[PDB]
């Protein structure tokens, strides 16, 4: 029967806006729904958003019948370079569609087989680049696994290579890329845009947006003109054809589809592969358990891929550090018509509904009271979880396409990792967790000690 819904501390006129101006605003409405519960109205000059908590409403939310995915305000300024691609564009634009169903059986488990060699390239560059530190030298781990991703992404998607392992500094399309990203991100805190000073934010922003777009178009152009097929992405987009339709992507919007598998992809697998490296350092009883898996199963000089599948409990330990903390934190749904939410909560045609994914891994009733620890075996068996309780992906039609990528890749890599080196947090590190539109450990170092062995070819 009809309830409440609370809402945080306003500042008149600015409304609740001030209690987001924090470098950590996830972690912020964390710190929220621990005092407020499950839904709590957020209001700021001119829009409205609840955001939910807790499994019993979000599995609610997850109704496609009723609910769709919103372009929230950080996916609009997104759309800017990211433009009609699949992340930033609405369900019931045309090419929305189009690229799903032409794009949905490069992205299956099965055609991992396919990108495989090429994500072992990037990975024994990885490695190697740890094998040969001196012994009085440290990694930065969010550092190296993001120029693992945006390489394994760029080789992946459009058989480019960026040789971020050959740079201090990196390419300059990703310097472009990282900036655009980062001044949209800006632009929402920013209650008062357009001009005072920003302009020369936003002249920068239309250059970063012109190197990318000139790099991409270029790529495209000169494989339809030599006509060379390879196995990446771009080959796959330039000669598929929409089922539905009959109609192929057009040139601007394959652009588009890089330029996002680039932004939507590095930071989400970066971030996981430095979360799950944390754990396991933290967690000494369940890195051995871990490494003994990986010295079990990859017995060859390189992972074949039928061996990175049997990789159950390095699958298990990147579940859990998904679970704990979702290195992509919140999506956003919108009411299709009027509806009531947990048979309490009014909700109106196009109203706006948060799911903050990292407080619903956190609900007690689901994961029991040690929510807070680190256990990958609450995964042994996936089928014993509730559905919608473990969301890191998203939800239905509009769920990570990207997800079976990614979780080879992160499994790959850290098998790979677990199987040469011996970690150490030689400075004891502290959590610090760096918000952009994705969650990181920020300053995460540790000192790896190799086992000495071969990784050939
Ligand atoms: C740890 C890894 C990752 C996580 C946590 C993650 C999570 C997500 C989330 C939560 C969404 C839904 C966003 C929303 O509803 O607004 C999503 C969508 C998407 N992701 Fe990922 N992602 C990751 C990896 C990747 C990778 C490697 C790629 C691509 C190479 C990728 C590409 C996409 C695309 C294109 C969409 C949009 C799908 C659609 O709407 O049709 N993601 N991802």
């Amino acid at each position: 029967t009809i309830k409440e819904m609370p809402q945080p501390k306003t500042f008149g006129e600015l409304k609740n806006l001030p209690l987001l101006n924090t470098d950590k605003p996830v972690q912020a409405l964390m710190k929220i729904a621990d005092e407020l519960g499950e839904i709590f109205k957020f209001e700021a000059p001119g829009r409205v958003t609840r955001y939910l908590s807790s499994q019993r409403l979000i599995k609610e939310a997850c109704d496609e019948s009723r609910f769709d995915k919103n372009l929230s305000q950080a996916l609009k300024f997104v759309r800017d370079f990211a433009g009609d691609g699949l992340f930033t564009s609405w369900t019931h634009e045309k090419n929305w569609k189009k690229a799903h169903n032409i794009l949905l059986p490069s992205f299956s488990q099965q055609a991992m087989k396919g990108y495989h060699a090429m994500m072992v390239d990037i990975a024994v560059q990885l490695v190697q680049k740890w094998e040969r530190l001196n012994a009085d030298e440290h990694i930065e781990v969010p550092e190296d696994m993001t120029r693992l991703t945006l390489d394994t992404i760029g080789l992946c998607g459009f058989n480019y290579r960026f040789n971020s392992f050959y740079r201090d500094q990196p390419h300059p399309f990703i310097t472009s890329m990282v900036r655009a990203l980062d001044e949209a991100m800006n632009k929402l805190q920013r209650a008062n845009p357009d001009d005072p000073a920003y302009d020369e934010n936003k002249r920068q922003f239309q250059e970063d947006i012109k190197v990318m777009n000139d790099l991409v178009d270029k790529i495209i152009a000169d494989r339809k003109a030599s006509g060379e097929q390879s196995d990446d992405l771009l080959t796959h987009m330039l000669n598929g054809k929409d089922p539905e339709t009959g109609e192929p992507l057009d040139d601007e919007n394959i652009r588009y589809q890089i330029i996002t598998f680039l932004i939507a992809g590095h930071e989400t697998t970066s971030g996981l592969l430095s979360f799950a490296l944390y754990f396991l350092v933290k967690n000494p009883h369940v890195l051995q358990k871990a490494a003994e898996e990986a010295a079990r199963v990859l017995v060859d000089p390189v992972p074949s891929y039928k061996q990175v599948k049997q990789l159950k409990y390095v699958g298990m330990v990147l579940n859990e550090a998904l679970r704990l903390w979702p290195t992509a934190p919140a999506f956003s749904l919108y009411a299709k018509e009027d509806t009531v939410l947990g048979g309490e909560y009014p909700l109106e045609k196009g109203d706006e509904l948060m799911v903050l994914i990292p407080q619903l891994h956190r609900d007690k009733t689901i994961w029991g009271d040690d929510v807070e620890e680190f256990r990958p075996e609450r995964f042994e068996n996936p089928s014993a979880i509730p559905q919608h309780a473990f969301k890191p992906f998203g939800n239905g039609q509009r769920a990570c396409i990207g997800q079976q990528f990614a979780l080879h890749e992160a499994t790959l890599v850290l098998g790979m990792m677990l199987k040469h080196f011996d970690f150490e947090d030689h400075t004891n590190y502290e959590l610090d967790i760096k918000e952009t539109l994705t969650l990181k450990p920020e300053g995460f170092v540790v000192k790896a000690k190799s086992k000495k062995i071969p990784l050939g070819g």
